[PDB]
């Protein structure tokens, strides 16, 4: 009757290896989100040693062995590609929604009735979220930076947070064109040693990875027409490669960056005339060289010519934390800038760019949707009260539904509380209180002292499409995953 | 006696092994059927990981043991090939049914008397049937509506059934010639996305995913002489490739789509005069292109000529959904007709394609035979009560079988009620009583709200080819599998 792979489990049988999977991993990823969690390490295989808190990842080099427990990743695999953050929220509540409709279906629910709860809970649940939407409007500053700041907490520097939330909302806000849509591609984040927290700045333009070529070549130019070639300026030795050397100084540069480099004897002709010259220089290189500066991005190097090319209003090489990089800076018509991190480390620098990157984003939906929640724990508590006013409302056993998926609501602002080694039912009482009577906004679990808090006075808050892909694409994912009766297993 | 390998196996030994390897089987596929059915989770050696509902490839994989219980597969396999609704239906009622018949043979009796009520209780099976017939015409609007969306339960959707159903009807209602046949292959079925449910539409010809060959061509031509050249366009570089060209557009084309393309060159000929062209364009989308806009399908390019040739009121090459495909509508004489279908991703696209495709086999036989019935249990509760007063009829041996087997057809009806988690024994006995007494459309089993009901009158119904393959194939199926009785055994 079966064959090839074949020990099958229905019913109970099912029950127990579906639940035991989902309930695991959960577990695994219930102490990483937010201020009251923790760290995790991993090793494999290749008995490599790897720390890390942040969910996706975290299931990735665990090579599973569940199958039921391998479409779990997939569910925190899409929350990350798309919005980022919220791995964790999506998945965490995915089983936790699971243990609690295992109470059920040991009350012998027809799995039947218990989705035709939480289908028209999730549902309601996006009538609910789109209200308690707080609607302040794209622009405004004051929010701007305290959707910017929750873009920087739980993270090796909320602390800059004031000054990596500001010279990010001047530079999302110099980039978008008809307001809205949200360009991410064209905030580039470069990242050297030396300064503090608040010494990051916003050029105007662009800042590369590029030496003078040409020793040669003036070190620092004043009104400069910055030439692009993505393509060569190498010919075999002598002739060739002066042709293609006195065309650019025939046009109108002296600044030039190649995509595709230099010789030797060129570069003492570029030097010779004061042309600066950037070698090696990456096609990522390129396109930011073109919206800083202003140009329009060419073939070759012998197209070279001062028309598709550029304004600027500094261009130094400057050594910075030992090593040499080459600065764009009074731009004209910048759509697309890149902001100089000062810092720490190399890992406190990358992290600040990731704290612009991931505040681009989530700016860049408080563009197409002007909304904004929620500080973390906030919305929860709202649906909660709301979500089991609105059960008793629907009758039958989808009573038991939505009524349920409220109360697991609970389990995030809960975990936070716990983590924070604090009393939950008081807190639970003093929120759900607090928001029934003051909106949206006001409302909040702050960690810190431990009280109910105004996110938005504070304001700790987040943009409104982590919120909303976050619970839809984890709510929905673990009712497949609450469906599938039957498991005849098999490699 | 018996080679190598050996073991063997009657009456006790026999009966329970047979029986073991019926049951499982079914076990495993009963709750999968209906309103009401959860997926399953096959695994191979491979690794492989599956999750299906249907009972054919079901069985397919799962590499089983038993070779009776490969005897199983086969029954479920020709009724996929005929029609493909009931697969399900065959089966399990072949395993139910060889419970029931183990209590009699623990009876004692005479295998020999249960197949001889099993046979009699088929032949009035068959008049019963064809009498709980609600009859209407074929080419009527209700219950064409009606059969098309009963080609369209359980699934994807359901849903846009009313919207999936109308497009359906109008595309066979166009194709049949002569109102007794019912093909198939002329209705086409284009998945793109963009769109809700409701909005897909019946291009009176055909949309084929092909863009313009070459970037000359006009982008869009009115009334336009569809060429089909099958043949080589293809001949060595230069000349021949032109007097290729230069006979298109000597002939009338327009517009020219060929089974084998085009070179180079030959596309920069075909875009210089006004000639659009398609390139690679499968033998499937030549077919349906001559019918269509009109054609008479050609060998070569070279035959590529006027009078072979077509009439389309519109071809414009359209990007739909990210995509680019030419459209070919105004068709004049469409003997067969595209049916663009508009939802989703692939996946609700490619169901609409196969509730379409099932919905043209069906439809193709209320032409074949004229004829409605009552889905999910009018047909088998009205059998039951009627073949149950036939047994008092009968006397002997053959009672016994008569009553076992309406008793029986009291699974299916009763398994979707269970699945719906509600009462099997207070229903049963509405849909019997109010079966009897209203007629032969209208008794039936709504999981929705739980209660009798008149299938017809809500537009749940299915078609005859359906009901009358599904009980033949499967009755005289698993009588057979009761008849053997001795297994000898090898490798």
């Amino acid at each position: 009757v079966l064959p090839e792979n074949m020990k099958r489990y229905m019913g109970r049988d099912a029950q127990r290896m579906n639940i035991l999977a989902g309930r695991i991993i959960a577990e695994t990823v219930r102490s990483t989100l937010g201020p009251k969690g923790m760290d995790k390490m991993l090793v494999d295989d290749l008995g490599d040693v790897v720390v890390t808190n942040d969910g996706v990842t975290i299931l990735r080099e665990m090579s599973v062995e569940h199958p039921a427990a391998k479409m779990l990743i997939e569910v925190a695999k899409t929350q990350e590609k798309e919005v980022g953050d919220g791995t964790t929220t999506a998945v965490v509540v995915a089983g936790e929604l699971l243990r609690k409709a295992e109470e059920l279906l040991d009350q012998n629910v027809h799995p039947t009735i218990v989705v035709k709860g939480y289908q028209a809970a999730a549902q309601k649940a996006q009538e609910l979220l789109k209200t308690i939407a707080c609607e302040v409007g794209a622009q405004d500053k004051e929010i701007l930076t305290k959707i910017a700041m929750t873009s920087i907490t739980g993270k090796g520097a909320e602390k800059a947070k004031e000054k990596l939330a500001e010279i990010i909302v001047e530079a999302v806000s110099a980039v978008v064109d008809d307001e809205g849509k949200v360009d991410k591609d064209l905030i580039k984040i470069e990242k050297k040693s030396g300064a503090s927290i608040d010494d990051t700045e916003l050029i105007k333009g662009v800042l590369v990875d590029k030496e003078r070529v040409s020793a040669q070549m003036p070190k620092k130019v004043t009104d400069a027409k910055i030439a692009l070639l993505n393509c060569a300026i190498e010919e075999t030795a002598s002739e060739m490669l002066k042709d293609m050397v006195a065309e650019i100084k025939a046009s109108g540069a002296n600044v030039l960056f190649c995509q595709k480099g230099i010789d030797d004897l060129a570069q003492h002709y570029l030097a010779k005339e004061g042309i600066v010259a950037a070698r090696r220089v990456k096609k990522s290189d390129m396109e930011k060289l073109a919206k800083a500066t202003g140009a329009n991005v060419i073939t070759n190097i012998k197209d070279l010519s001062a028309q598709d090319l550029g304004d600027a209003g500094l261009v130094e090489e400057r050594k910075i934390s030992g090593d040499s990089m080459i600065f764009v800076e009074e731009c004209k018509h910048p759509k697309a800038v890149t902001m100089l991190i000062r810092g720490t480390t190399e890992h406190v620098i990358e992290e600040v760019a990731r704290a612009v990157d991931d505040a681009v984003g989530v700016v860049g939906c408080t563009i197409e949707d002007g909304r904004i929640v929620s500080g973390g724990g906030s919305t929860e508590v709202e649906l909660s009260m709301k979500l089991r006013e609105y059960a008793e409302g629907i009758s039958g056993r989808e009573q038991l539904a939505v009524r349920a998926f409220a109360d697991a609501l609970e389990v995030i602002p809960r975990t936070l509380a716990e983590n924070a080694g604090l009393d939950a039912i008081e807190i639970l009482v003093k929120v759900r209180a607090a928001h029934a009577s003051n909106g949206n906004k006001c409302a909040g679990l702050n960690v810190f002292t431990g009280a109910v808090e105004d996110m938005c006075e504070n304001g700790v808050v987040e943009p409104l499409r982590v919120k909303t892909q976050a619970i839809q694409s984890a709510a929905e994912s673990t009712e497949m995953l609450l469906r599938i009766d039957d498991v005849i297993a098999a490699e």
